[PDB]
C-alpha cells in the first residue's frame, strides 16, 4: 500500500480529497493531512481514524509516496520541489507547475499517456478546463477542433472556503435583514488576490482571477493554454470569458466551437455519450439538460442543449455542467493517482527538475 | 396632453411603466390602470393620487391616446387590435406583433425612424435584445456587424412578479432550513408556460421561454430573428444561448462579434461612449466593468470587458449590462411614446 498526503487538507477542494480517497481503490497503508502552521495538531476524520494534522514543511515529505496539493500555488511552489526531492509522486491541483514543459498536464479520459513521461509532478488543470474537456474530445478525435468559443457560469467554491462563507453570509444579509445588495461589504470575491471586493449576491462578476495585460483574466487565458497542451494542438483557438454567479458548486459553461469536418448533430450527441466521464443529457421535448443543482456530488461531467450554430456549417454550441471540487479537483487528481498505481508509475524520479525555492 | 392607459399595471414590468410614466415628460392629463378581473378595483397609485384599477374589456379603450401594453401575448393577442379600432396608438411590450411585417419594432436610438411607418401598433422588443442593440448599434454603424454569439445571464425579474417572490423563498429555504437546492418545490422557472419546473437558487438555468423545431429556445430565436428586423439586415448571423440565474434584476450578457472590418477596440470604446444610451464602464487596471447589482434603477446600457479575440481577426469580445425592466421593458416603451410625442405621431 501507499503512504498518502494530502496538503490543504481543511480546505474546500482538501475536503472532497479526503472523501475521493476514502472511496478510492487506492491501496493506503497511511494517511497524512498537512496544512499551514494553524491547523497543525487540530484533528480530522480518515474514514474512523483521527488523524493529527501537520504543518507543511520542507522537512515533510519523508516516506510519503504520493501527495495531493491543493492549498494554492505559493504553497506548490514552496514545497512541491521538496516533496520530489524527497522521492514523492506529486499531484498538483494548482495552475503553478501546468505549464511546465516537464509536467504532464493531464485528464486521464483524454491524454493519460501523457503520465509515462512524468519527472515526479502531475498537474490537475484548472476546473473549468477539465469539464470542457471532458465534453469535446470525443468531438475532436472524430471530427477535430478549429477554435472555441466559451463563456463560463462559475461557481464559489473555486475560490476556497472564504468565498464560500461570504457568499452565504451576504445572501443572508439581503433576505433577512433586507440589505440592499449593492450596500453589502465584501471582502474576498471577485478574486482574494487583487485590489478591489465586489459583492456576489444577486451578482455576476465577470472577474475570475486577476487580469493580464492583454485585458483577457488569468483565468480566461488558463482555459486557452492548459486547452492546448491537453489537446497537444498548438492551433486550435480558443477565447474565453470568466464569470462568477451565485452558485457554491458546480461550474457551468456555454460552448461554442467549430469543428475541423462537418460533425451530424446526433453523431455529436452519440460520441459524447460514448465517452467515459460524459454524461448526455440532452432531450429538449421534456425539459432534459444539465443543472449545476444536480451535478453536486457527481463525478461524470453533463452535457446537453447540443445544437447546430444557425449559420455557420461546422458550428455547434453546447452546455457543459460539471461539481467544480470534484472532477473540477478532487476526483481529477484522485483518478490521475489511481491511474499511476495502475500503470506502474508510483516511483520516485531518478532526476530532480524542479528549483528549489 | 393625453390619455394614457397602462395594460397591467400591477405586474413586474407594469410597476416600473407607472416610474416611468411618472417620470416622463409626456403631457399626461388623464391615466388609467388596467389589469384582470380581479385587480378590478383596488387602487394604485399615479404620484399622490389614487387611480381605480379598472378590467381589461374590448369597450375599455374608447377615449384613450395612448396605451402600453404589458401583460403577456395573450392580453395583447385579443384586446390591442380592439384598441387600434378605437383610434388608439398601442406600445406592445409582448412578443405577439413583434414579426408582424407591418409593425414597428423598435429601440428609439438604433431605428427611431421606423415609428413614422406605425398602423396603430409599435412592438418593443426583448430585454435582452435591446440591451444588446444598444452596444452594438456603434460598432455595426462604423464597421459592421457579420455575425453575433451571445450567451446571456438573465434576471428573474423578466419572468414575473412570481418568479422574484420563487426565487427569494428558494433561497431561504436552502439558506435557513437547510434544504438541498435539487429538493426544492418550484412552480414558475423555469418557463411558466411549460410543463416542468426547476429551482433556480444555486442554479443556472439553461432554458428561458419554451423550445422550437430547431432546440433553441424561443428566447434565443427571439434574439436571432429580431436583430435582424432592429438593425434591418438579414445577412446578420446571429446565435444565441439564454441561461437564468440566481439575479433578481439586471441582464448581463457575455456578446462576441466578428465585424465586416477590423475595429480597432480604443475606436470600439470611444464609439459605444459616444452612442446615446450606452454608457463605457472599462478599465481593468481599477476592475472597472458592468455588474447587475449596479445597473439596477438606471435607464442606461452598461459595456466593458472590450477586447478582441485571440484569434479571430474581426473577432470582440464585450460584456453588456442593464436593468431588464428599464431600457430592457418599461423604459424602452416609455421612450418609445416619447418619441412618439415629439415627432407628432399619436393620432
Ligand atoms: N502556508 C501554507 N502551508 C500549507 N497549507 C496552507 C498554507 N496556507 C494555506 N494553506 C492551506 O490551503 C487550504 C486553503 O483552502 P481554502 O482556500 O478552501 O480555505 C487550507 O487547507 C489551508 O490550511 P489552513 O486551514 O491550515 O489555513
Ligand atoms: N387576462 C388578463 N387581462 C388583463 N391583464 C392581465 C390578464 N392576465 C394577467 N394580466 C396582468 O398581467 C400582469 C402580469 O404581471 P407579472 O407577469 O409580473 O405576474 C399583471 O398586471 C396582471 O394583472 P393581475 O394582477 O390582474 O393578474
Ligand atoms: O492558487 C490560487 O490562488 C488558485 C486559486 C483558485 C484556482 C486556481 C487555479 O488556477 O485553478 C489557483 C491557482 O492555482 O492559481
Ligand atoms: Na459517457
Ligand atoms: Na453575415
Ligand atoms: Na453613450
Amino acid at each position: 500500500g501507499y503512504t498518502v498526503a494530502v496538503v490543504g487538507a481543511t480546505g474546500a477542494v482538501g475536503a472532497q480529497m479526503i472523501k475521493m480517497l476514502e472511496e478510492s481503490t487506492l491501496p493506503i497503508d497511511k494517511i497524512r493531512y498537512l496544512a499551514s502552521a494553524r491547523s497543525a495538531g487540530k484533528s480530522l476524520k480518515f474514514k474512523d481514524q483521527d488523524i493529527t494534522i501537520e504543518e507543511t514543511t520542507e522537512t515533510a515529505f519523508e516516506g510519503v509516496d504520493i501527495a495531493l496539493f491543493s492549498a494554492g500555488s505559493s504553497t506548490s511552489a514552496k514545497y512541491a520541489p521538496y516533496a520530489v526531492k524527497a522521492g514523492v509522486v506529486v499531484v498538483d491541483n494548482t495552475s503553478y507547475f501546468r505549464q511546465n514543459p516537464d509536467v504532464p498536464l493531464v485528464v486521464p479520459e483524454v491524454n493519460a499517456h501523457a503520465l509515462d513521461a512524468h519527472n515526479g509532478i502531475i498537474a490537475c488543470p484548472n476546473c473549468s478546463t477539465i469539464q470542457m474537456m471532458v465534453a469535446l474530445e470525443p468531438v475532436r478525435q472524430k471530427w477535430g477542433l478549429d477554435r472555441i468559443i466559451v463563456s463560463t457560469y462559475q461557481a464559489v467554491s473555486g475560490a476556497g472556503m472564504g468565498a464560500i462563507l461570504e457568499t452565504q453570509r451576504e445572501l443572508r444579509e439581503v433576505l433577512n435583514d433586507g440589505v440592499k445588495p449593492c450596500d453589502l461589504h465584501a471582502e474576498i470575491l471577485p478574486s482574494g488576490g487583487d485590489k478591489k471586493h465586489y459583492p456576489i449576491a444577486f451578482n455576476a462578476l465577470p472577474q475570475i482571477d486577476v487580469f493580464t495585460d492583454n485585458d483577457y483574466t488569468y483565468e480566461e487565458m488558463k482555459m486557452t493554454k492548459e486547452t492546448k497542451k491537453i489537446m497537444e494542438d498548438d492551433s486550435i483557438a480558443v477565447s474565453a470569458t470568466c464569470v462568477r454567479i451565485p452558485v457554491l458548486s458546480a461550474h457551468s459553461e456555454s460552448v461554442y466551437i467549430e469543428t475541423k469536418e462537418v460533425a451530424p448533430i446526433e453523431e455529436v450527441k452519440a460520441a459524447i455519450a460514448a465517452f467515459p466521464g460524459a454524461v448526455l443529457e440532452d432531450d429538449v421535448a421534456h425539459q432534459i439538460y444539465p443543472q449545476a443543482i444536480n451535478a453536486v456530488g457527481s463525478r461524470d461531467t453533463f452535457v446537453g442543449r447540443i445544437r447546430k450554430d444557425l449559420d455557420a456549417e461546422k458550428g455547434i454550441h453546447m452546455w457543459v455542467v460539471s461539481d467544480n471540487l470534484l472532477k473540477g479537483a478532487a476526483w481529477n487528481s484522485v483518478q490521475i493517482a489511481e491511474t499511476l498505481h495502475e500503470r506502474g508509475l508510483v516511483r520516485p524520479t531518478a532526476e530532480l527538475k524542479f528549483e528549489l525555492k
